[PDB]
């Protein structure tokens, strides 16, 4: 694999989005690596819904504002034959009743795939596949303060993950710990948090807070 992979440089990742006070980062990971993979497809970069997730995707296991999975998400959309835009559906943060409508679908897919739970799969997923969605324990001031630099939480879980994310990439730079490289994640906080939205997470220290643990991309 590469040593060093940005997918924002290929035309597959949108502007960093801000979900708000609703726990729906799921959604946000999710129309993330959708994006990317309808890119791949279709060479057209087409910012997807949240909302359309948040309202509609209950019966594949979601909960809208109280939580959900990416894989859910990436079911609905098999099921449901369709999500539609952000232009046409945007984003409120809070739940609603389901407008889904199809003849604003600008997106689709044909299930997911489950990358084994280990840091060398993930890379290889992301080297060859595109972003990756992703499920990390971001539960830390640290995380909240973030500004620059490889972020490494020593009390991080690699097993009790809380948000979604969306892995575009993967890269080193030298630091005092020779602690050197790190997965390039978008966030769902806006601009102002972190690099531009972005975190370098610390890459191939033991999953560092459980990256590589419930990692995912649609089947487009
Ligand atoms: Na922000």
């Amino acid at each position: 694999a590469p040593r060093s992979v940005d997918w924002r440089e290929k035309g597959y990742v949108t502007p960093v989005k801000n979900q708000g006070q609703c726990g729906s980062c799921w959604a946000f990971s999710a129309t993330g690596a959708l994006e990317g993979q309808m890119f791949r497809k279709t060479g057209r970069l087409i910012s997807l819904s949240e909302q359309n997730l948040v309202d509609c995707s209950g019966p594949q296991g979601n909960e809208g504002c109280n939580g959900g999975l990416m894989d859910y998400a990436f079911q609905y959309v098999q099921d449901n034959g369709g999500l539609d835009s952000e232009e046409s559906y945007p984003y409120e943060a809070t739940e609603e009743s389901c407008k889904y409508n199809p003849k604003y679908s600008v997106a689709n897919d044909a299930g997911f795939v489950d990358i084994p739970k280990q840091e060398k799969a993930l890379m290889k997923a992301v080297a060859t596949v595109g972003p990756i969605s992703v499920a990390i324990d971001a539960g830390h001031e640290s995380f909240l303060f973030y500004k620059e630099g490889i972020y490494f939480e020593p009390d991080c879980s690699s097993e009790d993950m809380d948000h979604g994310v969306l892995v575009v990439g993967y890269g080193f730079e030298s630091t005092e710990s020779d602690n050197n490289k790190y997965w390039l994640v978008k966030n769902s906080w806006g601009e102002e948090w972190g690099m531009g939205g972005y975190v370098k997470m610390a890459k191939d220290r033991r999953n560092h807070c459980g990256i590589a643990s419930a990692a995912s991309y649609p089947t487009v």
